[PDB]
């Protein structure tokens, strides 16, 4: 349960928002945010980030900072500009095109605006336009900023560290752990690089024209410069191997960085997406998540 209409217009007024009230949709599919689209006595239309929990505002200064520096050098890509940023209000204007899929929580899964049955070959190469993109921005601009900003080996010790507290915390499968320690342990298949990343890409942030084409990417509070193999994970786990072939091709063919063990790295980096969905269970308090993680590790 979450805001309400007149919930809503209040948190907005307080925010010099005064909004039309029939024109108020809610859109839950975000696990951190609220979201409301809405237009004001002024004939302004918004989107309005309401967060649900304590533990989201604070995660957004590193968001704010990460999109001041996306904003200021993409050039093939929108993000979001906000105009109000409280603890407790976030708004801006709404991106054009739409999510390639967005979830209904009343099935955990994506209603999506592809054709899931056969998707155009213009998404991933324009995903790939998009990601290389992005994670050309010189880090040393990233570094000036609060943003994490890891060399290839923090990278790698990162993750060593990450999965080590989740161990402790939840206990992992010993199958599951050997093959996180075998990924870990094996030099060859590390990055050399690291970039600045989005670090939440997936349909409901992937905004699309009628082609399929990628115009836009929503909420970044997972930017950072770091390995880059963590916004190609989504594509493998909607449209797998093949899909991830296809980004790979076309991010490698628009000159992203690119290593041999590219494709297998990411794919051992998915088996290690249990850490990602433990440590959301930790930072939310989330109960259900905690049962999935501890599912999730095979414990
Ligand atoms: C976008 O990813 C999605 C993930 O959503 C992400 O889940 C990550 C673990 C979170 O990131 C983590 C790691 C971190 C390092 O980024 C950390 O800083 C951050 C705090 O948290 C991240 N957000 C918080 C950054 C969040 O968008 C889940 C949540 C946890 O997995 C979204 C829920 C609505 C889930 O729907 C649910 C409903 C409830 C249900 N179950 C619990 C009863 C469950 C199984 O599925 C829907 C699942 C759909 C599955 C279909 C496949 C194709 O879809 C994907 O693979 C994408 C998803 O996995
Ligand atoms: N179409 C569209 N939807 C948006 C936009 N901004 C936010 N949303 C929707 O609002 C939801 C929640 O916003 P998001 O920043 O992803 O929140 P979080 O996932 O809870 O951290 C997204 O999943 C989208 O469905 C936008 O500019 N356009
Ligand atoms: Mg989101
Ligand atoms: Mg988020």
């Amino acid at each position: 349960m979450s805001k309400d209409i007149k919930q809503v217009i209040e948190i907005a007024k307080k925010h010099n928002l005064f909004l039309k009230e029939e024109t108020i949709q809610f859109n839950e599919s975000g696990l951190d945010f609220q979201a409301v689209f809405a237009q004001d006595n002024n004939g302004i239309d918004w989107v309005l980030r309401l967060p649900r929990r304590e533990d989201v505002m604070p995660r957004t200064k590193v968001e704010k900072q990460a999109l001041d520096l996306v904003n200021k050098y993409a050039i093939s890509f929108q993000a979001p500009n906000w105009i109000i940023y409280t603890e407790e209000l976030i708004a801006y204007k709404k991106l054009d095109g739409v999510p390639a899929g967005t979830i209904d929580h009343n099935i955990g899964n994506y209603i999506w605006e592809i054709d899931i049955n056969n998707v155009p070959e213009l998404f991933h190469k324009s995903l790939g336009r998009v990601l290389a993109e992005l994670h050309s921005i010189p880090s040393n601009k990233a570094a000036a900023l609060d943003l994490v900003v890891h060399t290839p080996e923090e990278a790698r010790m990162s993750m060593k560290q990450r999965m080590d507290a989740v161990r402790a915390k939840f206990g992992v499968g010993e199958n599951l752990w050997n093959r996180w320690q075998a990924w870990l342990n094996d030099d060859d298949m590390w990055p050399k690089k690291t970039g600045l990343i989005h670090g939440d890409v997936h349909a409901g942030h992937t905004m699309i024209d009628k082609d399929a084409n990628v115009t836009g990417l929503i909420d970044w509070t997972e930017a950072k410069v770091t390995d880059v193999s963590h916004d190609f994970i989504f594509n493998y786990r909607a449209f797998g191997e093949e899909g991830l072939e296809a980004l790979i091709l076309a991010y490698k063919e628009i000159g992203g960085y690119y290593w041999p063990k590219m494709k297998e790295h990411i794919i051992e980096l998915n088996a290690a997406y249990p850490v990602s969905i433990a440590e959301f269970a930790l930072v939310s308090g989330i109960e259900e998540y905690e049962q999935m993680a501890k599912e999730a590790l095979e414990v």
